[PDB]
């Protein structure tokens, strides 16, 4: 509360570490469904159904331009990418499996880097 603070967690490397994680996600072989924004002209249903589209390139640009105030807002957008994928794709599809795999990959890197 006012003039009562928990000890200051060092957050000075967060930006670099989120960039590193994002690089590892970008270079995973199953990243291909997530690298670029879904083409809203070419994919029926996407625009109406997925209220907040997110992809790795968009996260990368937000990251690079100081649009994440903290590491939780970064994780929210990453998870949004996988939540959107599960919303739109069957579990038993290449893309559906890609999303589960990438989410797993991300969550491990996240825990190992920060928790």
């Amino acid at each position: 509360s006012m003039s009562v603070k928990k000890p200051k967690r060092d957050d000075s490397k967060d930006l670099a570490l989120c960039s590193m994680i994002l690089t590892e996600m970008e270079t995973h072989e199953d990243a291909w469904p997530f690298l670029l924004p879904v083409n809203l002209k070419l994919v029926p249903g996407y625009k109406k159904v997925i209220k907040k589209p997110m992809d790795f390139s968009t996260i990368r640009e937000k990251l690079s331009s100081g649009q994440y105030p903290n590491l939780e807002t970064f994780a929210l957008d990453v998870r949004l990418v996988f939540d959107n994928c599960e919303t739109f794709n069957e579990d038993d599809s290449d893309i559906g499996r890609a999303g589960h795999n990438m989410r797993k990959y991300f969550e491990k890197k996240w825990t190992d880097t920060f928790k």
